[PDB]
């Protein structure tokens, strides 16, 4: 405010503004031009995040009325534009950006990564934007009732289903072998907020329906990687998919939803939380492995497999770089995750990420029989008190604060495309 | 006061103070006669937690004269009652609460358990506290001078003895496969802090004697867990056994006994540590195989395996949810514990827990052989090293916060009975 | 409180029958029991000092965190401005001179002193962040380096080749026996390495042995010098911290540099992923550094091992990796039962990640340089350190062992 | 028992004993593969206590088990550290001395390898062995 980091930041953006407006279009630019606008970007970043090392907390209360208003990621980037201009980017900039192809953007997300970074470093305002991405959205909580009532959802991605006390997801994407996309992310949110304040779901199920493609034609399969035709074309959303998903849905498979003060109890529990069962079919590559590195107990057929492909040229493989190691060792994680390693169902470090294999002719009575497993009390009482041990409040939130800001460097990073 | 709360918990109790004083006993209770009495409990807890989360460090430092006075876990809760009616049960509502059928006791522990919590969340109390439970108790401090010229020690649960500068413990209920209650919590407490300070004790060892009862006669059990009698009947007390042995004696096991400011040296190591091997015999079952993830060296019994049973009505089983995952990855543990999988000595798997795994007709051997491998002031030091890298004083803390309420919780927990 | 005098008249006394009794050597037994009465109220009193006035002392030594002090300089510059809390040059020099079985142990101070200065959450993270900066003498050969790509040092060899900075462990006399000139190439190697434009990715092999027993074949290293251990050459802080919070800290997380180069703001440390070969064998330090490479290949007559259990000293930051490595368990039956474990055993694989027959290792070697080299791989291997090993959980393992460290220095067995 | 190694006629003898013992730093071969000659009564032994398979991997590729690898024990009996391979050898001459023992064995024998497996194996080596002698690439 006084030591005028903001006046200097926001200086620096006119610079940035300048530049663009007067200099040629992307590819147009001289080899000149282009180490020229390059060095406003990086000076002006520079000082988005020395603003923010001081200032992210009162940002943070201006933003939410002093912690006392929880505001989604979508929500709070946009609130934090147009209350800050210059330190992270309008909508319509957003708009702009995607317009182009990946490597003709000022890469303006970087600045929600710098955002993101800096709210999540905060002991006050990290919990807080955590808290409000647990809390259950307004999709969910609309469908909530009929829900209720039907005991089916259709949506574009997934398909829930309650049948014995099971919230039955299955991520039907036959025309795409379910490459994690925009919407995709959406739908499974939804779809984990209605098997959570849905009191006829005891224990949820993660499975990949039956495929339509000819080459998977008959066969089911969890999930083929993250939808990239997007990474080349725009379509991955460094805060509506990449950080989202993880602050959201993924991170509601391992705490629950957040909910009011309503029912009996909330003193001790303000969030439920209920045990999961994926089932890996054919196979799981990229953010679907992801998945099961938070599941209750992961079931997996005998021709599967399982890796984390962007390995050479690629974006962060989510918060599994905080997580596999912890299932496979410092060796294992690095293995899959640096060098590309892929691990099949049938080898003995399978046992390290999978519980049982099974042939398909059997794994589908074998899901069941599973199923019916976890029902228990003290397996709430026991899962919740593991979940607490493997990963600490701190712990999580520290990985995903540097995570926004470098996943958003990677997005933009040259190589990635 | 100012705050308001004391008296808003001061009243909410005050309600269920009468509301209990005027309804019949329980299952007269007319009928939601218990809603009532239910909700009156749930605003109390409501409100008994509140208060605590602001004022938790006060109340403390006026029980101990601000952390000067160090009190143990009865002392404690007991010291809150008198100090602070309506906050925690007293001596004597306990007193009525510990003579009925567990089944039908309003719940006053849980009143404990939201006591615990909030005084171990704090980083000032936390540390303090379990201070306290690392000090040796009286029973033991009264009871040194008579081991150290004997070397022998006949309690009721263990048996006491040194024999070349071994401490031997010998878990003695042969006539319930050393089962679990205060008298045992008490027994084993007493007898590690008389190892941790006999001048005569290098390594301790844990090791269960043979068994009287007709099932398993001649030879000898580790443990058979807690005792499920005394659980039904009532009176597994969440104080007195489960959160003293995390606290007192599994804690001592692995951070040693804490003494005054006396002897040379003090100012580096005010407490005492030694090394521990513990040998199985027959198996390990719940809390018994609890204890075998705090021991440095481990012998099985070929034909004996670890489990812990309770996993789809019983509690939890204490710290084995914030250890067993740093000993066998989060699917093994949530195996174990979630599905209660059960481990045999000669299988692959059981390498996790176990150091050596011995024909029973070698097993002496292999004890007598590992009794001298501990012996140094190197790994006195390396052992104190390790075990600050596996169980941080923080992390530790952190989960017998939530656990001293969430398995009071669960030690009422209608199912549970 | 008047804490400080009250430690003065401590180091007081002790500075006193510091003359008055004879060698160490001749002394009995109330002359020895009195001395070392002294001491113990002295660096009882060191410590309660520091527990209450720690930051102020370091915001002393070091204008209010404002200025990066390495080890050394902390520690010396701690001595003439607080005579009494922590050994003057010259007083350690007296100390060097004598063999280890005879020294006072006044770097157990130093252990006092370092150990309240990690502990703090402002300078813990500042003396930390100040033994990430580059090493002068890297500096100074920095440019020369990039010009020659050579740089050749007592015990180790660097060499940058296809965008490899080969680093090699050659003593052809001692199987690269560790000692406090070893850790300044080392520390340098790394630094150049890290600053070079030119390297993208590490090599940490041993170069062949001329020793008899070991002619013509290459060795890792055989852990510490157990010599210089006894003569009282292995400095506590010189050479037992240096390693820790210096080069072995920069392989996991890079050389701090200054505000210079454009992306300082998201990096402010420069890393790049490194790999370790191990030929013949990995004993001690040898050991503990195979826990912080990005890959580990080793030929198949190897094995490691820390098997310092029953006499030595603390392996280092071995008992603080080794346990997310190969669990408490086998944590333990390593360090503190001294158990080694073989190249080709199937436990190795918790260590090592590639097994090859010497007459291949090269190949597998070259092969493994090449897989590291996008900066994909920068990103990953940054994260998955964030996660395997935190700022907390290394300063609060560091800080208890600048003490237990010093202790088990100058302990009767080790000695 | 097995100290530092067992190549060649080394390794082949370790077929025919009734215990084997060997520290921790062993390997065992018989790496006589693209041009050495027919490794004795290997191709004959080593079926038996490795399969098909591996008999191959060791005399056609020219492989070698270390001794601490899990298939090092087809080979052997026990695998300890040198220092402490005196008294697992001790310990191990004491067990095999009853009379039992030369029955049981004998029996064992009789059954791995017979007198017609053995011969017929020994004929076609005498002539085989004999060419693989006078061979240019052994030379
Ligand atoms: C799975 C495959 C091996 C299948 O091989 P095939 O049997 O050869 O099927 P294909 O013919 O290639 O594909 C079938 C069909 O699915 C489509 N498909 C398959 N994978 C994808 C992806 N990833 N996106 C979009 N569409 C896809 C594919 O385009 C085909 O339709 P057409 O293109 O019209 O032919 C292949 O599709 C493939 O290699 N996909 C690459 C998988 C991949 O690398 N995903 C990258 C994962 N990287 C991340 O998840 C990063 C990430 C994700 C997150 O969620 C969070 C985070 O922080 C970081
Ligand atoms: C061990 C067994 C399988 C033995 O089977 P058998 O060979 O069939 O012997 P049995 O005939 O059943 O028992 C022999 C004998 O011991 C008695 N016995 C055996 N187990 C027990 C227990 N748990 N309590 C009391 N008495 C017991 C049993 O009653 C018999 O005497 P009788 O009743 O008069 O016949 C059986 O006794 C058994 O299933 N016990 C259940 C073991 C169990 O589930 N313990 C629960 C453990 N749960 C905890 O420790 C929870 C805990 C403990 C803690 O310490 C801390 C904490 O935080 C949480
Ligand atoms: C490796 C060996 C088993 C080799 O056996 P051999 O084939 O029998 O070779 P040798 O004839 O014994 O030695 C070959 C040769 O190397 C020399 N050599 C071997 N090891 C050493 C060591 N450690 N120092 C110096 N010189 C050595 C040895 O003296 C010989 O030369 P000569 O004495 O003139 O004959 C043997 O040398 C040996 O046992 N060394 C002991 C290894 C050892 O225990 N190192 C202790 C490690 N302890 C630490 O690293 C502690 C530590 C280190 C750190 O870096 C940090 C930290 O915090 C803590």
């Amino acid at each position: 405010d006084t030591d005028g980091l903001w006046a200097a930041l926001t200086e620096a953006a006119a610079s940035v503004e300048k530049l663009l407006a007067t200099l040629p279009e992307h590819g147009a630019r001289s080899s000149a031009e282009r180490a020229e606008i390059a060095a406003a970007h990086d000076a002006a970043r520079a000082l988005r995040v020395r603003f923010l090392d001081t200032h992210a907390d009162a940002v943070y209360d201006r933003l939410t009325d002093h912690r006392r208003v929880h505001l989604r990621l979508a929500e709070l980037v946009e609130a934090a534009a147009t209350a800050f201009p210059g330190l992270v980017p309008t909508q319509q900039q957003l708009a702009v950006e995607r317009s182009l192809p990946q490597a003709a953007k000022e890469g303006h997300e970087i600045d929600q990564g710098i955002f993101l970074r800096a709210v999540l470093r905060s002991p006050l305002a990290g919990p807080h934007l955590l808290d409000a991405m647990l809390r259950p959205t307004p999709r969910a909580l609309e469908l909530l009732p009929e829900f209720v009532r039907t005991g089916e959802v259709e949506m574009e991605a997934v398909h829930l289903e309650r049948r014995d006390g099971v919230a039955r997801l299955t991520m039907c994407r036959d025309d795409r072998l379910n490459a994690e996309d925009g919407q995709q992310v959406d739908d499974m949110e939804t779809a984990v907020d209605l098997a959570l304040l849905d009191p006829g779901v005891r224990v949820g199920l993660l499975r990949g329906g039956v495929m339509s493609h000819p080459r998977y034609r008959g066969k089911r399969v969890f999930s083929a990687g993250i939808n990239l035709k997007y990474l080349s074309q725009g379509g991955i959303s460094l805060v509506d998919f990449l950080m989202r998903k993880e602050l959201g849905y993924i991170h509601k498979l391992v705490r629950g939803v957040l909910t009011n003060d309503d029912r009996p109890g909330w003193w001790h529990s303000p969030r439920i939380e209920k045990p999961w069962v994926a089932a890996v079919d054919g196979f799981a590559i990229g953010g679907g492995a992801q998945l099961l590195l938070v599941f209750d107990r992961v079931l997996a057929s005998s021709d599967a497999y399982f890796s984390l492909p962007a390995a050479k040229e690629g974006i962060i493989p989510g918060a599994a770089n905080l997580r596999l190691g912890r299932f496979a060792g410092p060796r294992v994680s690095r293995q899959v995750i640096l060098e590309g390693r892929r691990i099949w169902a049938k080898e003995p470090e399978a046992r390290l990420l999978v519980d049982e294999v099974v042939e398909p002719d059997e794994l589908d009575a074998a899901i069941e029989r599973s199923l019916t497993r976890l029902d228990g009390d003290a397996v709430l009482a026991n899962r919740r008190m593991l979940n607490l041990a493997d990963e600490s409040p701190d712990g999580f939130r520290a990985y995903m604060a540097e995570f926004a800001l470098m996943q958003a460097l990677r997005l933009y990073g040259h190589d990635v495309i």
